[PDB]
């Protein structure tokens, strides 16, 4: 079956299955240009019996790359362009067409935090101001909103959405964390104005959570505050990422980083999504207890490891970082087979 995906009680509903899920980021499948690259790596996603993939839905530039190269839309002070072709929407088009065939649902945000595939900083060079005025930019943020619709418009009426997200890892260094409330709120309601059928997410790291043990993550030096954020009605669940090693905590801190947000999404009656998360050093020791934390806490809806790898019928690998899983590898079987079975 294939159907829209919903919230049952604290729980998902993905094709009429409600319970507990796996799934992988793959920012990089959006860019791939080979239908074949794209079909090889969903087949392997999807035998693995993982249900969601996260992909990258912008890819933002201030000039024009080089002739065959993809880009999304470029952002320029005299008038900016949305790509609708083979070298721009149409790969996303792929991915959504292989999420249909495969039967994986996908979460797609909308801008970057950060300044790879353009990010915010695409629209400051184009726009002015600076990271933290971006957020209340009125020709940053009207021509933001001109490319969610471009984005919404094409797939609203698609079972493969999981979810729209407002962007990756939004932050708002030393602001007031009310910018951040103010924007999603607004954000958020058009979104829904544009597509009553899909769930909608914010896509921030879970920064700033009082029932922690006061580590740098749980306080408000990035303009967010999770419990806030987790109550806007236009939300429909909450998301946090984790990376001991960029953050200065150990890896065994993590669980108690699974436990105090998935018991804020539940005070708020949403589920919660363990969205992102890796270990440079000994993946398999390190993540295993994580994933058993997640699937045994009352408030979570799922997980994704940060990221999947994988290879293409001419021999190249995909992009990869030290955080890579690789397709069939020994850390694929402890972290994705082995996790996929004790789920069920
Ligand atoms: O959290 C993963 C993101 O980390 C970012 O670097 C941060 C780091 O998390 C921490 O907050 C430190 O205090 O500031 C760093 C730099 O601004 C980036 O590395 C980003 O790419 C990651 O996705
Ligand atoms: C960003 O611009 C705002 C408004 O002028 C300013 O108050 C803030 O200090 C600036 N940020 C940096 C890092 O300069
Ligand atoms: C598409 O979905 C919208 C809700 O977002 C609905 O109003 C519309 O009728 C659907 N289109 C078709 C052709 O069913
Ligand atoms: C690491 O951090 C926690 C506190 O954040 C501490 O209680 C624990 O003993 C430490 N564990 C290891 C294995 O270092
Ligand atoms: C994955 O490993 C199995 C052996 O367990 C093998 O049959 C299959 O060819 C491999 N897939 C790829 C893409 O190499």
């Amino acid at each position: 079956a294939s159907s829209f995906v919903t919230i049952s009680g604290t729980q998902f509903n993905i094709d009429g299955k409600v319970g507990y899920f796996a799934g992988t980021n793959c920012y990089w499948c959006s860019f791939l240009t080979n239908h074949a690259d794209v079909d090889s790596t969903f087949s392997h996603i999807s035998s693995s019996g993982l249900k969601v993939v996260r992909v990258w839905g912008f890819n933002d530039v201030n000039t024009q790359p080089s002739p065959g190269q993809i880009w999304f839309q470029k952002l320029s002070a005299t008038g900016s362009t949305i790509n609708t072709g083979a070298d721009g929407l149409q790969t996303l088009d792929y991915v959504v067409q292989s999420a249909e065939q495969h039967n994986l649902k996908l979460i797609i945000p909308f801008v970057n935090n950060w300044s790879d595939y353009g990010g915010i900083n695409a629209y400051v060079n184009a726009f002015g101001g600076n990271a933290t005025t971006w957020y209340t930019n009125t020709a940053a943020q009207t021509q933001y909103r001109k490319y969610v619709q471009a984005v919404v418009s094409r797939y609203a009426n698609s079972t493969a959405i999981f979810a729209w997200e407002l962007g990756n890892e939004p932050r708002c260094n030393g602001c007031s964390t009310d910018v951040i409330v103010q924007w999603a709120t607004s954000v958020s309601q058009y979104v829904k104005s544009l597509d009553s059928n899909h769930l909608v997410t914010l896509g921030d790291e879970g920064l700033g959570l009082s029932t922690g043990d006061g580590a740098y993550p749980y306080t408000y030096g990035e303009g967010t505050d999770f419990a806030k954020n987790v109550q806007i009605k236009s939300l429909d669940f909450g998301t946090f990422h984790l990376y001991p090693d960029s953050w200065g905590t150990n890896y065994t801190w993590g669980n108690g980083w699974i436990q105090t947000h998935a018991a804020a999404c539940l005070a708020a009656g949403k589920p919660c999504v363990f969205e992102e998360y890796g270990a440079q050093q000994n993946p398999c020791t390190n993540e295993a207890p994580w994933q058993t934390t997640s699937l045994t806490t009352r408030g979570m809806g799922g997980d994704m490891f940060w990221q999947w790898g994988d290879t293409f019928a001419n021999g190249a690998q995909s992009n990869s970082d030290p955080y890579t899983v690789w397709y069939n590898s020994s850390n694929w079987q402890c972290l994705v087979k082995n996790h996929v079975d004790a789920i069920n």
